[PDB]
């Protein structure tokens, strides 16, 4: 805190710089915090009819928190192509944060109109976890990011949190926590708070897509030394009989040779098309859904394993669940159609990944004999297999950044599956409320806790920097890369700026990965 | 109005005992409940179930 | 014959949690019995009742 | 432990020494440890059908112990009237504590008559707890102490304890302590064990009697000047009126004198006779007790608390379980006769303490009016009131030195209620056992619990040495003091000597207080 009423506690940073190796981003936005629940914290339950895998227990608080998980916070159009089209990989390493020019207003409701005054005196509280005692919300992709356009103005969104649960009744072991028993910072108009954080270790993101496909690695002009059983049996009259031939493997085959490696894993997806008239008339979502079974109760899987989506020449087919969806300007809740949504396409996994709408292989049933034909099946799920390579799924532009893994005995391999970094420490949770102010006790003792308060709300101004570090590509290719660009066709409106009415939308999904690598 | 802030510096004594078999300990109730004890209830009244003594722990006269 | 000793040192890792409600904790049925649990019976002959697991403390995912 | 198989590992120290102000005193005794419950712990219960008040609950160990808690362990009968005779005090400075020329022997039963060889690679295990750990069972006046006559050999005592129980069953919260889990000390033949151990302060005993009485503390030569009400009502005519005088107290009254102090507190004996035609005829002995009643059952009050006993020129009677009584040589367990028992007499409490058998004063029932006469009522039961005074029991000889205060929130006055020395942390119980050795195992890898054994038994000496002060007496009494003495008459056998076929006994008891100090 500093010196307020009259003296401002901080400016606007907000900019970007490019130092050739790191990336340093700023950006600033104003919020307001309404007072949720009347001060009092409240258990939330399901619905009493409701399906078994619907139920949840749990409780809302009267805090409310900040989240930035998502990338337009931090990138606009324009810095978010310094990165792609000139680098390989990135990663985040450190970040700040802080808020300032807190300022809190109290409303009265008196008679139809109402007004609204300063209260110099009412103070907000604020404090980060940092050791990782709450349950963490963040990383399940929900709404109440900084906008992405700097002009706009945000709400701050109310915290709550899930625990155990048998139908809807709790269970012994299901926790309750209360957020006042942690320590926090107090805020008066003229407070400010600051905190820094390191990010660990962490693998760049690879935004190259290969140029090599694992089936081809090798040079057709010269052939193996390694056999292959070509041909089972032989002509040796009107009718034939079992001699077996081998051969070896050149370039007028290249299915037959020998090979290092195996594509990735698959837990396979059902096929949907963009034309309406292709897919099957009935309700299938549900049913042909792919899930997974936990504690008898069914959960879809909606990004699934990372698999390329529409194999090759069909670009009109995507997988039911297997791909993220992000909504246009302005859509609605519920049941919104086809046009509204904005589908993310993934190709660019071909030459690793298995395509997520077909099976990974084949494999042989049964054991042959004389009379005893032989028989295969397609095998639709895989496990890891030693040798076997993959790529994650692409971070896009509004997806989000990092997730936080769970603490457990074992995991394998951390990438999150919705996309980013897995964080072993995330940045810690930010959470902020109005201090409640009591209004006009009774003048004999009561002993009853207060149902009255002052109604009130704060708002103010928030900053947050993260610094970025950059992979540099070094590359032979002789010919052009795939870069990102805009059309240069005239239109009614451009591509990511305000319209007429001043609202500011994003055309499309930005992926990350266009330049080129070897495999 | 405003806030006030208490804190209080308490002094243990710890058990050293050579019994074999366990210890009485105070356990909440593993079974399934509409409410959590010394929790909120739907309406956000905070109660507290039953009183809770300090002797468990046992010594030998 | 002979005797024969064995020592072995264990690294403990402590819980800090804010956990509002109370845990559920390993007891003792404080009821009356015949015989007591985990000791010798009127035969001499030591006995477990049960099963004992290590995981009782809460951690949130 | 040191150096063995032909040589010894300690000599007989055992002497008695004093040095005009502390005492120092040494004993040695010859014992034999049996193996107990074929080394396995066992519970024990009380029978089926029982009284309330007579079940019980514990175990019982294969362990056995040493106890010295009386005093002529200690004391000659000689040495104890440098103590008697000539001093006022004395408490127990410190102790000393050691066990050598440990052997070993194994039994063999073959045929009908048994051969007994050392075994010299057999070990001996020997621990104190000193911690207070385990449940405390000396103190208890139980039978095992150290011979009074030097000259015999014990037999070690087997060790157990109780706890908690409802019924003849147990409670969730008894406790059982299994003693292998202590460390201890393995002794070999040649291998010895010592100790030593220091006594917290305690307040000297009290060896004199008292030369006042409470009732006369002044001189009869002067009156007081305070007044009493002497005379309530006055002759007036041949009917008497209403008139209240006073008077000052002089030596023709003494009953009605002022006084700064009151008897000590009671709680009331019956009273029976040594003559036995003069007791009632029936049972009387359970249901004419004086019981305290704890959890439902009633347990008599054995000792109660000090006070004089037979009152003045009545030796006949003295309190039912009032006093302590001690069986002569040779007396069987139950139901024995009247000229067997040594029964204590206490007299010199008489100053202070009020007699068991009688009420502790009166008490006035009712408010006086004109038409309603006073009355009062008898006190059998008086708690402490602020200015009392009293004394403690004799310790006598062969009764017990100390006791174990219990661990508890609040005790008022720790002296004990046998007699002795109350301790907080008294000297720790020491514990010995034999080591078992297998028999035989079967060639054949088994898992079950060997039920078979090498019978065999250990022997050896052992030593105590106690340091003990004195506290001397100062004296201008003119007139000779009352002593100790034998008699000087002729007779069959000397006393405290052994008989005609080697059987050592004490005649009477022999309590120690004779010197006089004045109130």
């Amino acid at each position: 805190g500093a010196d307020g009423v009259g003296n401002s506690s901080g400016n606007w940073h907000c900019d970007s710089t490019w130092m050739g190796d790191r990336v340093i981003t700023t950006s600033t936005r104003t919020w307001a915090l309404p007072t949720y629940n009347n001060h009092l914290y409240k258990q939330i339950s399901s619905q009493s009819g409701a399906s078994n895998d619907n139920h949840y227990f749990g409780y809302s608080t009267p805090w409310g928190y900040f989240d930035f998980n998502r990338f337009h916070c931090h990138f606009s159009p324009r810095d978010w192509q310094r990165l792609i089209n000139n680098n390989w990989g990135f990663r985040p390493k450190r970040l700040n944060f802080k808020l300032f020019n807190i300022q809190v207003k109290e409303v009265t409701q008196n008679d139809g109109t109402t007004t609204i005054a300063n209260n110099l005196t009412s103070t907000v509280q604020v404090f980060t976890d940092s050791e990782y005692q709450l349950p963490y919300v963040l990383g399940s992709a929900h709404q109440g990011c900084l906008p992405p356009f700097p002009a706009d103005v945000f709400m701050v969104p109310q915290y709550g949190y899930l625990t155990l649960n048998n139908g809807s009744q709790a269970v012994g072991r299901s926790s309750f926590y209360c957020l006042e028993y942690f320590p926090s910072q107090m805020l008066r108009t003229g407070n400010n708070f600051t905190f820094s954080y390191t990010f660990e270790d962490v693998p760049f993101h690879s935004s190259y897509a290969h140029s090599q496909s694992l089936d081809r690695l090798m040079n057709p002009l010269i052939d193996q030394y390694l056999y292959y059983l070509s041909r089972t049996n032989t002509p040796s009259g009107t009718t034939t009989q079992s001699r077996l031939q081998f051969s070896q493997a050149g370039a007028s085959d290249i299915r037959d040779q020998s090979r290092n490696w195996l594509p990735g894993p698959c837990y396979r997806q059902q096929r949907v098309s963009k034309t309406s008239a292709d897919n099957n008339n009935s309700e299938y979502s549900w049913t042909g859904a792919t899930k997974y079974h936990l504690n008898g109760r069914d959960s879809l899987v909606n990004p699934g394993p990372a698999m390329a989506s529409h194999k090759d020449d069909e670009e009109k087919f995507f997988p039911q669940s297997g791909v993220l969806i992000f909504g246009k300007q302005g859509s609605e809740k519920t049941n919104v159609d086809i046009e509204k949504v904005m589908i993310t396409d993934e190709e660019e996994i071909r030459t690793t990944n298995p395509v997520a709408t077909e099976q990974y292989g084949s494999v042989s049933t049964n054991l042959q004999r004389g009379n005893r034909q032989a028989a295969t099946a397609d095998v639709n799920t895989q496990g890891v297999l030693p040798g076997m390579v993959w790529q994650d799924r692409d971070v896009y532009l509004q997806g989000p950044i990092w997730a936080k893994i769970p603490h457990t005995d074992g995991h394998f391999h951390p990438s999150p599956l919705m996309g980013g970094f897995g964080l072993k420490h995330p940045p810690p949770q930010i959470l902020i409320k109005n201090t409640p102010v009591p209004a006009n006790p009774s003048t004999t003792f009561s002993a009853a806790k207060f149902a009255s308060f002052i109604t009130q709300y704060s708002t103010g101004q928030v900053s947050v920097e993260i610094e970025w570090e950059l992979q540099k590509e070094n590359s032979k290719r002789w010919n052009p890369e795939i870069q990102y660009t805009s059309n240069y066709n005239k239109s009614v409106n451009v591509d990511f700026t305000v319209d007429t009415n001043g609202v500011y939308s994003e055309p499309r999904p930005i992926g990350t990965r266009y330049l080129t690598r070897n495999l």
